[PDB]
């Protein structure tokens, strides 16, 4: 059972579902729009070995970022070209980790799924690689996996980036 | 609660869920198979800036299309080579927008999720970049985001391309 | 209605949902962790034409495999370099098919969705290209579509690779 | 969850739930109205011992019946009085068995509950004395147990007597047997 | 599915379900307690014929009432005896209509069921003789049908008389009409 | 949604729902049958005032009991007649309290409803006069309120007396308290 706008509003009001910050204007028919944070993470190791601690660089943008498909072959000149042409603060190619501004807390009877925005999906920009289901009892902001699959895409700080679809559990969970 | 074949058939019959055109043979255990339209859209701008109107080219194929992974480096010769070898009408690399033939209308108590076909997923061809959830109250055809991630894939006009999974909402939505 | 840990445990116990092999420690708040098999499949044809029988190579690893993004341009030297540096048994670029060790059987009142692990999604490694919904009545192991979208990723035999989210159907299905 | 009018219509249309005869105008917001049959049964035993087949009489009214509360003491004189004053075909006191005209069939994923109508409950007339839940897989008409608890009540043949509330089961049920 | 205390609170808060007056402490694990109004109705007819508007009397108690089982035979002598011995404002026998103080409004996706409280059922006192399901979209107070089946029972004004069990509908229901 | 036989079995197996003693063959399509205990309670007061602890008598039958409708007027002569003619250990009239042999425990996500069995409702014998919904979190046996509305009915010790219908709650309920 997917929660409708009426249920989302009720759950947030009674604090069954925490969403900080919260804007009722982001409540859709059966989902809640979340926004893009200004902080990103770029890994700087040769390969991903989950058995080891990953090295990364923390990037914070002022207004926007240009996300290019992997192997876009970004040179010094190309980057400067893009910055001056599209007024982007940072230009990256390949994968980049972002985060929603919204911090959430889910009760033991609710599971949530994050999905990237439809308007961005139509331009081949995804903010999540997996289905996006989040365990009941979860607490924290939503980590985003941003990848462009066709051409560079401009993303803006605080812009709606996706939505959270809330689903009822058949029974309460033990976590 | 995901609708089973029995529920899909009931909802279509009473017009709670609209699906045009409709073929009962496309009704699966708990989903409905949709088909690929012959019309596609290819963007022709340098970058995607959602703050601006996007420029694109409308392509219509007769029978099939060959979708190549991005940066496949398609030259004049390669294209002609593929057309003559696989009898495809059009050859594209990177992202391409398509559409289901089926036009749908969802009631205020039903949310639907589109997912690309399993047989195509096994050959690394996706027709959707996001989770695919569609708001209750939605009306229209389903836009497809087609991308090949391993090797070129042939797609045929009117072939089953994915499925719609229908879910009940906990309460009716206000849209 | 998504099944919680309590429901998963009940359904497995009464054999409504089959999972072989089964480890109660893999039961999460509202999902079940599955593991990666040691057998993989690599297609060796020029293009994917679903109207024809696909040619492939069956690969079996001893401990681990390095999955590189497509067009990573793997040469003899690079491969040997990666094997000696990361102790991987096999190095592949682009798409590779894998499988969960777990064999499942779903009843007529349950639909399941497979999603790749969150820790792997954070390093841009996906084990499924589609939403991952599986029909009620389904029997068999879960086929995995593995693709790396940022940098090479090491995968280990028998490691948790994703999770199965179980959902109740509104009515029993006819298959 | 309880089936709304839209769900009842769908289930009848696809024959998931059988209702014979079916009247689309009997479908309410979240129930289906059923009507009173013209055949009633009156037991004829000193005490009721379920180990035995109870003795009874089968009567069939032409149009109406007057149900009096237990111990109303209906003498031939009183009976003729009521029949003439209210034009009722039959006069009874105490418990009387009736039936719905409607024959139903429930699937393995639906359970139904019968409830006597509120308008009759308002005059202390009941057509059931238990919750009235019906097992999924049930096939048949609904047996009614009619009792008046205050004053005699007039009931008419084919009148709406109660409603069926349909609820979904959490999972398909084993109806007790299977055929192949 | 039945709404738990958390669901009842949410629905009242957003006014999806109206309850007036509302007492947060009347919310139980999976129901809402309702209370007995001070106005009762007693019918005054030989028999009940629904084709007519039944004659009745409207009484209003100051604090309490003694409900005696039907055929208790209440003579002026007995009535004064009870009123003096138990200090009840009114003494009645048989069926009597009452009402809840609470006024409710149900949305198109909720159906409610009224049930008399267990503590009173334990002394064979009932405030309803049918299942008591209420249609989604209903607006109004709850009519009560009070009957004692063993010995006279004392009821007090404003006491908790029963509970409302709220259940979700499978789909939104057509409440019977619409306004634009 | 109502739990089907498969759900009842799962919940008992994992102890989410406690039922003692448990008989797997008492699991029906969408309910669980419960049985009649051998201990009954009969009140002994002129009127019932809930502000007080009512006086009662505790009887224990060896095998069976005859429940007669209220005002049946059971004299020593009549009582010995029934006991000898039907071999019943006890003869009572009016309301009598009984209990199920079964002890149950409900979790915070389940609500159960008790209903007297249809076969007994068919002879106008009821073991409950209210809807019978039980709060999630409830722990204990089921109290029964037995009343015959037509003729005396014979009940036997340990016989199936009714059923429990289990329904899922929309959300987990606060059972009223917590312990740490
Ligand atoms: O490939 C697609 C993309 C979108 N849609 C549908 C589903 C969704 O409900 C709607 C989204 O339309 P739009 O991009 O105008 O809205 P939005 O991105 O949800 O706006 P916002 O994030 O401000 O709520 O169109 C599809 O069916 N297929
Ligand atoms: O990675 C995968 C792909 C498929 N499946 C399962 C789920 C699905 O229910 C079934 C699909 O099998 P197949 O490709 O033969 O069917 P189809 O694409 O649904 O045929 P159609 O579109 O004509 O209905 O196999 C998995 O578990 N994992
Ligand atoms: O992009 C992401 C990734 C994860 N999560 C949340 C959802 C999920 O429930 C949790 C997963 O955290 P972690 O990677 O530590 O756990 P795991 O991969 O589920 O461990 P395991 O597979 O051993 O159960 O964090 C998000 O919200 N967004």
């Amino acid at each position: 059972m997917i929660l409708s706008d009426k249920d989302i509003i009720d759950y947030v009001t009674s604090k069954r579902i925490i969403i900080k910050p919260f804007n009722k204007d982001f409540v859709g028919p059966c989902s809640y729009d979340v926004t893009l944070g200004d902080e990103f993470i770029i890994y700087d190791d040769e390969v991903y070995d989950l058995s080891k601690e990953l090295n990364y660089k923390r990037i914070k943008i002022k207004n926007s970022i240009l996300v290019c498909p992997l192997n876009y072959n970004l040179t010094e000149e190309k980057i400067n070209y893009f910055k001056e042409k599209y007024n982007v603060d940072y230009v990256v190619e390949g994968g980049v980790l972002g985060t929603t501004n919204e911090y959430i807390e889910l009760p033991n009877d609710i599971s949530a799924q994050y999905q990237g925005r439809s308007s961005l999906g139509r331009v081949f920009l995804t903010s999540h690689q997996t289905a996006g289901w989040i365990d009941a009892g979860f607490k924290g902001k939503i980590t985003l996996e941003i990848v462009a699959f066709d051409k560079p895409v401009i993303l803006y700080k605080n812009q709606r980036i996706g939505q959270l679809i809330f689903s009822k559990l058949l029974s309460p969970a033990d976590v």
